[PDB]
This record gives structure tokens, sequence and C-alpha cells, in this order.
């Protein structure tokens, strides 16, 4: 068998490290066959764990680190991700302990580099790719993982981040969080992206997101004025737009799911009013 | 060449334009010479432009391994925004010119929820800036926006472009207007120089005006005992001082001639000297 | 002619072409190791140095004219000038001439008023953070700096890489004092203990003292914790603890002085393991 599994069984991190940062021409083939030889290995957890980095949790780190990725960050992240979706329990105690200060020191650091809201693609990705494989932190917040995800990019990472298992029924409950504080939109689009969308009334949440947003759009409805009444046109389009996109980016016609509030329709009205309202600005 | 978009412009052919443009990145000089002129020729111009750019700008560069650097996709979607300006190509029909303005509020609302207009790529601002300049300004833009945009997109270079749009042209004069109020004289003048606009402005009285204010606070806090004060004082007013000279030859201005009186590089050599010596007598160590 | 018996560098420098100094790092750039032996030297064999260093820097580092397109992946113009910078703290050129002197001062501080009006000096490039500590590194500390201005310099900069060159400085180690007594008045402890031994001055202040106020604070408030009702709330005031422990740990490890050795009779050593134990327990038993 070839050099990947005397790699997992011989329990080589930095060889692994070098290994992977060495294939990194074609990422294909590692999706393939790392997560494979992955689970031919002796507790991979700890490997992997070990296999992870210093630089990655420590203090502050390269000089061109954050928005780049660097083959070494990159090979950590892949690595992450593999092991996700190579799908083992096996962890012991011990790397479970490890892990979690880890991804708490990178909190913490994250923490005072400003807060985790502004966070680095990679950083984000980094974190959520480590509590997601090791388990999530007491510490950590909701707020804390709504940023996590929403920073990650996690769509191009979804199938292994919903492999997770401590994220899976942890995230739930954050989305509920999302749901209670207005962030209706982005709420859908979480529970979208995990395979989450049968735990939330979706059709419910984005309805209601809707209908607020008529209410406010005729609330202003004789403003007079004609930017007032331009301004409010403009936010509920908005607000329209925002659905469809977050459905159509999962694959969902909104011309089905919301059918009954002819969003399609009630955009050509509102545009059409908007012309007219324009055609009311200028002399005639 | 005129023919390839010639065609292009006339045939009306959208992915056409933009595969051209991105294929003549080589030269990216001619194409400005060439690509404004085939424009005119286009049937219905705002539409091909709209159509040109497309989604991929206002949702765009999420891409993972980050530097928000420029790929040619968002590249020539910059390119076609100026050369439409430069075609000074207009009346647009009502439909483009609504559905470019909802594309501009939804690409807003984006760079609002990424912590603000205030910080947003060079690519972002100038990309906003180019799409409002071309099919107008949404009601919901503040003026605070219309200014952090020109501020963030490097409008120098693209400052003819930019110059030739009259939703940025009725609009911009009240930004400036706002941005002497409050006080932003300095900018405010660069901003009105930008947009050929120094006709319409006093900006020798608005340059001396700031120019004063700088020159009083650095007498409440002038000759007393204090070295650290003093020198303090001194750096403030210097740093207004180049402010000026560095905004004025941004410009070609020469500040020796429109801001003489007022000899500056006289007074820069004065307060430099001034504090060299307050760097030597504070020793006392 | 037998001009040629010097060295390109070397006629560059004495020659003084700001410019072509420049240009030639940005060239040599691929292997920056030997720039870093070559250079410094040079730097001594021209006529003014820190005019030239100055010259070389360019407006554009300072201006803040930044390439349209490009991210800070380095035109390498501002790799030179942060390389330059760096070479000329570590050449070891003393007496620089007043006019430059406030010139450069006057570059520093405009770039302050900028890092300001751009959402202040706390957030700031890598790049720009270590080109302005730098810069005030060489040529000397402005009125208008803040300490605090200085500390997130330090801290935004990556000192750590740079700190053979920034320990050359003076007008750095006349006020980094003056910055850490303010940090350790402010409860900032492992990161004062930090900047104290990155720039060589820990013997010049209570290490021991400091490391110990923190972690005792810190064991204190961990065992208000120990009692109230929850394993979760047990589990979040526990990796609390874990963590102070593990950063003064890694803060020591940085500096290649033994956590132990330094503080030992705490035997933070075990106590670490002790508390991984224990919530591998309260992991079980949860």
């Amino acid at each position: 068998v070839s050099e990947l599994g005397f790699l997992c069984g011989m329990m080589r991190s930095r060889g692994l490290r070098k290994y992977i940062i060495s294939h990194l021409s074609d990422v294909a083939k590692l999706r393939e066959e790392v997560p494979a030889a992955l689970k031919g290995a002796p507790k991979p957890a700890k490997l992997v764990l070990e296999c992870i980095g210093r630089f990655f949790l420590q203090g502050s780190k390269a000089f061109g680190k954050a928005t780049h990725m660097v083959p070494s960050r990159q090979a950590s992240l892949l690595i992450l991700e593999f092991f996700l979706l190579s799908d083992c329990t096996e962890m012991e105690p011990s790397v479970k302990e490890e892990a979690d200060l880890a991804a708490v020191t990178w909190r913490k650091r994250l923490i005072n580099e400003g807060g985790v809201s502004n966070a680095s693609d990679i950083d984000a990705r980094g974190l959520l790719l480590l509590v997601a494989s090791f388990g999530i932190p007491a510490l950590f917040r909701n707020e804390d993982l709504r940023n996590l995800i929403r920073l990650s990019c996690p769509k191009e990472i979804s199938d292994a981040l919903r492999r997770s298992r401590f994220l899976l029924a942890r995230v739930p409950d954050v989305i509920q969080g999302m749901i209670k504080n207005q962030m209706n939109v982005e709420a859908v689009d979480f529970a979208y992206t995990f395979g989450l969308e049968e735990k939330f009334p979706i059709w419910k949440i984005l309805t209601s997101f809707l209908r607020e947003h008529k209410e406010e759009w005729k609330r202003t409805r004789e403003e007079d004025s004609p930017i007032r009444l331009k301004k409010a046109n403009e936010n509920y389009l908005s607000a329209m737009k925002s659905v469809t996109r977050c459905l159509e980016d999962h694959r969902v016609d909104p011309s089905k799911l919301l059918s009954g509030w002819h969003i399609d329709e009630k955009i050509i009205q509102l545009e059409k009013e908007m012309a007219d309202l324009d055609k009311k600005m200028e002399g005639k």
C-alpha cells in the first residue's frame, strides 16, 4: 500500500504535513485519499491534533499572515477538513482536553485582535474546522459561533462541516438565537447550509420577514416628499431580493416556496413605480 | 480593432464585449481609447453595460485565500464602467436605471453588513462609485457614503471618467459643501479639484481659512516653558501645512503661487528648525 | 578605470542614489538573508546614511500611496522600504543631520495622523505598524505619539522577528519602559512581560511580581468558581484558569525562559495536567 498509509499507521505528524504541503498541486486527490488513509491509522484524533500547528493557536503570526493563506496554514486547514470527513469518534480525553484548550486560547487571541467579528477567512474557518472536529469549548458564546460560521465561507466547506456532530448539536441552538434577533434571512441561510432545514419553520421565518417589511413599506405611504417614498421602496426591494438570493443560493425556487407573495411581480411593480417616482422629480 | 468592438457594441453582444476586454488587458491604454468610441454605436448602451458587469460584481470577491487584489473579471467591469462614462452616452431606459439602482442599494447594504462603507476594498469602493456614477445614485445613499466611496476609490486615475457623470455632478457639490461645514477643508478641496469643480468653489478661501484655524490653535499653546507642549503644537501645525502642500501638488497647483502670501515652504523650514532647537534643548537628562 | 574595484551596493550607497538602492534591494528580494548581512555594512559607507534611507523610504511609503489593484502583497516597493529601515537600524549608524531628523519626525507624525483617520492605530496593516515602528525606531518618536500608539505599533508589528534590529534603537529603548510601566498599571501583565522580554529589558522589570499578581488573581477568581450549581459554569471557570496559565507558559517558552525556573514554586506544569485531567473527569461525568 502507498506511502500515505506508511505515514498514518506510523503516526508521523510532520511527515504527513510535509506530504500534503507537497501534494497541493492537485487537491482533489488529497480529498479522495487523505481521509481514507486517516481511518487506516492508530488513534487519528491525536495524530491530527499534534499534526495541527503552533502558530495557529499561538499569540499572533507570520508577517503577511492575515488574508493570504501560505501552504503551512493551508495544509493544516485541509487536514482538519479531511479528518472531519473521515468519520471517526476515536479521540480519548487527553486529545479532547488539548484540542479544547487549543480552541480556547485561539478564541482569546481573536478576541484581543478586536473581537471574533473581525477575523480572517483563514482564522475563522480555522477555528470552525478545529472546534468542529474536536468539540466546542464551554466558554464559546453563541454569537462567537455565529461569527465563525459567517466568516468561514462555510458553503464550499459544507459536506465536511455537516459531518461534525459537535457542530450539528450546537448549531441549531445558535440559529434559534439568530431567529430571535431579526436575523431571519441569515438564520435560514445557516440552517440551509448545515442541512438543518428540517428543524426550523423556514417558510414561517421568511414569511414573517417579508410581512414585517411589507408593513414597514406601507407605514410610509403618503409621506408626500418623493424621496422618502423612493427610500422606502429601495428598502423593501432590497429585503425581497435578500430572501430571493438566500433561497436561490441553496437551490430553492422562491417562485414556489414563497409563491403567493408573487415576489417577481411585486419587484416589477415597485421598480415601475420607482421610475414613475423619478419622472416626478426632475422637471417634467 | 474598431470593428471587433463596433460589431460587439453594434450587435449588442454582452459576453463578447466582456471577453474581448478581458482578452486585451495586455494593452489597457488603447482599450481605453477605442471602447468608449464603440459604445456610442450600441443601440441601448446603458443596457449593454449593465448586462456587461452582471452579478459577479456586486456579490463577488469572496474567494477564500484572501488578498482583495484584482482578478480580471472585476477589472473588466471597472473598465467597462469607465469607458461607458467616457462615451458621453446618456438617456438610458427607466428599466435599466432602476435595475442598476437596486444593484447599488444592495451592494451598499452588503458593504454596511461587512463593517461599513468606511472600510471597503479599493475595488469595492471604486466599483460602487463607477456604478452610481454611470446609472445614478440611489435615494438611500447618504452623503457620507459618497464621501467614503470617492475617498477609497483612488479617483485621481479615474478622474476625467468620473468627471462625465452628471449624477455625481449634481450630487458632489452638496457633498463638498457639507464637508466644509463639518471641517474637512483640505479634502473638500481635493474633491473639488478632482471633479474639476474649482470654479464653483472658493478654493483659496477654504485652504486659507483652514491654515488660519491651525495657526491660531498653534498660538493657544505657544510660548511657555514646555518643550513638549511646544514641539507638539508645532507638529500639529507643520502637518496641517504639509497636508495643504501635498494636496495642492497632487493637482499640479503650485502652492507657492496660489497660496503665496502665507509663505509655506518658508514656515516649514522655520518650524522644523525651531523643532531641532527644542530637540537639543530638551535634554536635561 | 579600476573604479570597478568597489561593489555595486557600495557604489549605490556612496553615490547616494535612493532610487538605485531601492531598485537594487527590490531586485535581490529573492534572497533577503544576504541583503541582511551585506546592506547594513555598505550603509555606513555613504556620505549621509539617514538622509539616504529617508530618501529611500520614499513619498510612497508614509503618504498612503498604495497601488490601486494590488494587495499589500508587496508591490515590492513596500517590502524594500521595510527592509531598508530594518537594515539601517542594523547598521549602527548614529549621528544624523537635524534637518533629516525633523523631516522624518514629520513623516512619522503624518503617518500616525493618517492611521487615526483610518479607524485608529489599533487597526493597522501588519505592514503599516511595522513600517511606522521601524520609522520611529530609526529617526525617533515624535512628540504627539502617545504611549498607547506605541504599544499598538509594537504589538501589531510582529516584533519578535524584527527584534534584533529593533533593539538597537535607543529612541525605542528610551521610551519602551515608560510604555511598559504604563501597561503594568493597566493590568496588561502577560503582554507587558512579553514586551519587556522582546526589548531586552527583562532585567529592568519585576517579571515575577507581574506573572504572579496575574496567576494569583486568576486562582482567586477560579476558587470563587469551584461551587455554585453547574458542571458547565465549572468547565467555564476551569478553561478560564487553564488558558491564563497556558498563556504565561507560552509567553516564557517564547523567550526561552523555563516556565518553572522563573515561576517554580508554582509548579504550573503540574497544575496544567491537574486541571486537564479534572475536566476529562467533568467530561465523562456530564
